[PDB]
């Protein structure tokens, strides 16, 4: 799901922006930690794309221990297993990600129409247009965040120990007996003391303990 | 010089491995050591471009670049570029040494690499054009997240000094009295209330929100 500190998990996916024509396939890859993101551009939708795509995001980023993506071809082909198994990377099929495409799809656009193109972007000028795009996402604020994703990447902020929550499980019961461990607006990470499980739920369904 | 992100050198460096996009444009971050490739298959200034845009992606946005007297360096539309993104840049003497001699040295860094990676990978002279950026940047990743010689840090660890913070900013909180406590460090909040932890005491308490203020 989501990852606690930076280089747990990721979260990959490939999109599709006319604006980046006849090359139009991007794959984006998002740190669910740090918010941090990589995109490549690719004219097809293939195994070779996603090993290229995650090679570029770990010189950017650094190595993650699992990435999770859907169920398609390109990444669960024989070719992608042995790849991800050769670098000791966990994947999962079945969010984050698709939030990261929306905005940089966002931000491609506000780019292009910026210079001028209201349609395609030129050929030659693409491969700029989507660094500036990932730089706009990467090194500045996201919205009323105090700190860029790429910060939040090198420097991030990970409790050794939260304070004690009670949460809501079926009976309709509070539980005692877990640690908030981080409290977002739609989710909370939560520690079982008894045994370190560590699960995310609703934030609604998470109250201060005392 | 001191500190990333204020002087970058960038060349162009042939390495046919990687035909038929052989022109490799490299640049390295004086200060922190850390290099970025591109590669393209003529030097231009809409290469050069492409090049500095992805490496200000990946490192953040220098205050200068020094580079060679080359046609993709010192044309119109390089210039206006490097204006619009506010870098100052400076040319020289193609190799000269006070802005050309580190680069010179990326370049060879990077080749080597390339040519280990590659032999590694059984591809003993052009590497096939599918496998080659993902070759490129196996060995950005070699070469900036591991130590260079004899260095205790890598190019990554100087270049973004990364550390875990175990708790948020400092904070006080009013007590009984109507007094302000410093003191405090917030670890989350979270429906109404602030979770803080004591610096001398490392007692965790929770604290409605209203008695909660950022310290200075």
């Amino acid at each position: 799901p989501r990852g606690l500190g930076p280089l747990q998990i990721w979260q990959t996916d490939f999109t599709l922006e006319p604006r980046m024509a006849p090359r139009s396939w991007l794959a984006v890859t998002v740190d669910t930690a740090s918010s941090a993101i990589v995109v490549t551009q690719h004219g097809r939708v293939t195994s070779v794309a996603v090993q290229h795509h995650w090679a570029t995001a770990i010189a950017v980023l650094g190595r993650p221990k699992a990435i999770k993506t859907d169920n398609g071809d390109a990444f669960t082909s024989k070719s992608t297993r042995e790849w991800l198994a050769r670098w000791g990377i966990a994947h999962t099929t079945g969010a984050m990600v698709c939030r990261a495409n929306r905005l940089l799809k966002d931000k491609i656009r506000v780019l292009a129409e910026g210079d001028g193109f209201m349609k395609r972007i030129p050929t030659s000028k693409q491969g700029e247009l989507l660094a500036k795009a990932m730089y706009a996402l990467n090194h500045k604020e996201r919205g009323e965040n105090t700190k860029t994703p790429i910060q939040k990447h090198w420097r991030p902020t990970v409790l050794t120990e939260g304070p004690p929550v009670k949460i809501r499980i079926e009976t309709g019961e509070w539980e005692k007996g877990w640690n908030v461990l981080v409290w977002g607006r739609g989710y909370a990470a939560v520690k079982n003391r008894d045994t370190d499980k560590v699960i995310w739920v609703p934030s609604r369904k998470v109250k201060p303990d005392i």
